[PDB]
């Protein structure tokens, strides 16, 4: 009985036709009405394809819903995750409040706090070379083993805050079960000076487990002796028992939650590879921007919330115009990894036929999230955004200030940036291009034949967040921004963003092929259809 | 006049009900009818939604479009680019065949061999220590300066023929305008030892134009002579007049030709950094795997054409299912820029909003191209290509045998891809999942309150593309089925693959903009609309 968010009424709503470039002639207070600032973030959403009269109906939805009470639910440990029957807590890993909360027997801000000076007092053992390995040597290189949550966040997070490095530490990951992930670091890094990590939430999952087998087995090739483990591994897990029984003690073991979901991760010890990176010092920076957005989030009125506004426009194009991917366009280097990450935290959430019930939902829920970093897509993948013919949202994210001189540089980045959302807004029609091609030299049939192809429709929405600069502060604001709007589009869906019941089964599958491969008289190998059955073969052959 | 291949014909082949359990089930030829094999690539289209009917009915359309003809006309050099009035011979820059081949007067079995065996001279002189620096020192890194298709196609290769790295040399890729691109090669190499590469067809791309002029003053500024830069730059251009005008002579000089279109154009002398990654000799290698998937595309009747099929499949889905976007999923690290590369190929040859004869078309042309790296992707987005509700086609890269002894590891990663495949295929019912549950030790009511959230409805498609390893030939085979893929779909589109008039656009934009950023009394700043305006005030204060 919940309300259904992609009804009559929103399919409707894009009757009103809106024409970007009149709403900005007409409208002179269109820039005043559709944006929103938090600290240093400036949330620009006048592109869209709305004006008040949408925005409004798309803010009653959102005050109709059950939001309101979802917000306080989560935030007070409620079970929001049903189907596991979990709280979501990740926005308790970089809580600042302070204010009281217990959730199934445990002090949670005690808990996160204790967990933290561990983790702090481990990095500063470690880069003040107290922490010796086995030979007695400073450490000098960190390798996280972990796949999926256990590793895109801090590989993004050490990426974007590169500028910030500061342990005279070299910080390394190891994901994929393809050796050649393992190589990368085993081939640049010593037994002697190297501290691994074992990053994984269960301890149970296949490809962790393997690449941890095999560092175990390097380390102890050079040493010899299995005393030296002590020195070189430490875990981070929510199931101690397991880590124990691979040989690690308590000691060197860090804890994570069951509330804390693997893709909402960094932000808890998994996070340990980025305060080597950066020290503790900025990864408290990290965790602060992103408390500065949780309490945004928590406290204000839907229609100056950035994450709803986000999650509403979003879910809007999604239902109304039946757009099926999201482009996210981040103006700057650092953030390479961030459409990999978020691609991750929104799909693996939104990607759900069923709602909380249980039962198939009849609208479509999460899309697909893809992106570039410019402005190097403007070279590649802009030409479907300007002249193909798929609907897609854009988002641009834009930082005004960078970490080095190369002022011509900077300001051409953030020229380019702007040119390209005001070009998506304004296209070019026929008859510009026609004039522009006569005044070129083309004559008259020259420019006739030439004309419509250079045509750029225009009225092509986007939003453009502009931050001051990328810091650590500024990159865990960004960061937790996008994790209340995927938390927002899965209330108003009535989905659980919280489980993962294909990444789940993922974990699973193939012990039966594995199995098959291994022997071609198994019950495995006769029961498979003829097409994987042939791929193995030929991967015998 | 063209065949209009999105008909009402294509949109009720659906109507066939594929249920791909069933065929593999009844039909014990169904691998035999849906392979093909090319030297050591097999691929394996079987658990796509088809059966003889609808493979029949696409290849039809094929046989009745001008695909017979256009490959012709590809390969002959006739201008197919029809907007900008070139050909379109990214062919010819690997052909092996040496037939005639005259091109507005040149002979381009000539041209073409004559630049490579330049190539192959500047490679030979850098490594064997025959070139120096201006001070006397052997060349230790060579550093790209390009944007778009002159950087994402070298880059890509280079990561993925990493095992192949032969030359003592570091190549390092400059591109974005953001000088964090730049920095990041700067901060590494020094002016003594570093060969730098202008990469640019055009030689007036604003970022290579900047990050060039940026270069040269970093070069200068430790040298303090002019006459350094002969033996520290080379540039690779259509445009020779524009080349000297920056202070590069003629010798130092590489030729492309119009006919070699950016996203094209690793194949050329815009590979040279590839070269100086791997060595020639693997180049060449690279080029002829290229030949032999070109040899295959002409001279193949359409039913066994490995790209006719992949482009006929995809065309089908996003024309019958509505479908807009494909996954692309290569399970190999090496092949982490490959998704990357393909998306500039496909998305900025097909988002074409007009056909040839500049008449809007009304059926949808390209998609959306995106994936990820496996197995790291069943972590994350792969949830929604199983629970999620978007129709999306889906190709699987596999390689058979890796560059390490790691055999467990490369075991479990082909287990891991043949086995996601198959769970596309056949899902998990809502009876095998509550049977699974209550086998696990769950009552009947916590097994029907779960159950739902667990079902995989399966019966999704996926493409298997086998390669026997990861070579610099089978790498120039892979990447040539995908430029022909592209080609066939713009064939049956009636579109031009060859143009991008939305990235030319691009190139010209935000002029104004910089203007209006550095005077607020300019009509530039004035003639803004307020968001952009707003914007830039932003990043003034
Ligand atoms: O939260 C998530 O997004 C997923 O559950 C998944 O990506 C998970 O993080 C990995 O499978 C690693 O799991 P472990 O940390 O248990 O090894
Ligand atoms: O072919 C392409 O895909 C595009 O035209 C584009 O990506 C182009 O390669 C770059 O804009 C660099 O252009 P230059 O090589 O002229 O600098
Ligand atoms: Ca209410
Ligand atoms: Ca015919």
């Amino acid at each position: 009985n919940a309300m259904l968010f992609c009804d009559d009424s929103k399919k409707y709503l894009k009757e009103q036709n809106i024409n970007l470039k009149n709403e900005f002639d007409k409208d002179d207070k269109r820039v005043e009405k559709f944006s929103l600032k938090h600290q240093n973030i400036y949330f620009d959403y006048s592109k869209n394809l709305i004006n008040d009269y949408i925005l409004k109906s798309l803010l009653e939805s959102a005050e109709k819903s059950s939001l309101k009470d979802k917000i306080k639910q989560m935030f007070n440990g409620a079970k929001i995750n049903s189907t596991e029957h979990r709280a979501v807590l990740h926005t308790a890993l970089r809580d600042l409040s302070s204010t009281p909360l217990i959730v199934d027997g445990q002090d949670i801000r005690q808990e996160v706090t204790k967990e933290k000076q561990r983790v702090k007092e481990l990095v500063e053992k470690v880069v003040s070379g107290r922490w010796r390995g086995f030979s007695g040597k400073k450490i000098t290189d960190i390798v996280n083993i972990g796949i999926g949550g256990s590793d895109l966040g801090p590989k993004m997070v050490v990426r974007a805050l590169q500028p910030y490095h500061c342990t005279d530490l070299k910080v390394h990951f190891v994901s994929n079960v393809d050796a050649d992930s393992l190589l990368q670091a085993l081939h640049v890094v010593d037994p002697e000076t190297t501290l691994l990590i074992i990053a994984s939430k269960s301890f149970s999952t296949e490809e962790t487990l393997l690449n941890s087998i095999s560092a175990r087995e390097w380390l102890l090739d050079h040493y010899e002796d299995e005393k030296a483990v002590a020195n070189h591994f430490v875990a981070i897990s929510s199931k101690l028992d397991k880590v124990k029984e691979f040989g690690i003690d308590l000691e060197h073991c860090y804890k994570m939650w069951d509330w804390v979901g693997g893709r909402y991760s960094l932000w808890s010890s998994i996070g340990m590879s980025i305060a080597f990176a950066i020290g503790y010092d900025n990864f408290e920076k990290l965790l602060a921007g992103a408390y500065s957005v949780d309490k945004h989030f928590k406290e204000t009125e839907f229609s100056k919330n950035i994450p709803v506004i986000m999650a509403l426009l979003a879910s809007y194009y999604s239902c109304t115009y039946n757009s099926q991917s999201q482009a996210l366009l981040p103006y700057d280097e650092r953030l390479c990894y961030f459409v990999d990450y978020l691609q991750q935290a929104d799909m693996e959430s939104n990607g759900k036929s069923v709602n909380i019930a249980g039962e198939t939902v009849n609208y479509q829920t999460g899309v697909v999230l893809w992106g570039g970093v410019g402005t190097n897509g403007q070279h590649a993948f802009h030409q479907l955004l300007h002249q193909g013919n798929i609907f897609i949202p854009v988002d641009f994210i834009a930082i005004a200030t960078s970490h080095h001189n190369y002022d011509n540089h900077q300001q051409a980045l953030l020229a380019n940036c702007f040119a390209q959302s005001q070009a998506l807004m304004f296209g070019q029609s026929y008859d510009m291009v026609y004039n522009e091609l006569l005044k070129s030299g083309l004559n008259e049939t020259q420019a006739k034949e030439l004309a419509a192809h250079k045509v750029i429709p225009g009225n092509r929405p986007s939003t453009t967040i502009l931050l001051d600069e990328l810091s650590p502060y500024s990159l865990g604001a960004l960061i937790a921004l996008y994790e209340h709007k995927i938390f927002v589009q899965g209330v108003l869906w009535d989905i659980n963003s919280y489980d993962q019941w294909g990444v789940e089964l993922g974990k699973k599958l193939g012990k039966n092929i594995l199995k098959a491969m291994n022997d071609d008289s198994s019950d495995e190998y006769q029961n498979l259809d003829d097409s994987t059955r042939q791929l193995i073969a030929k991967v015998k052959n």
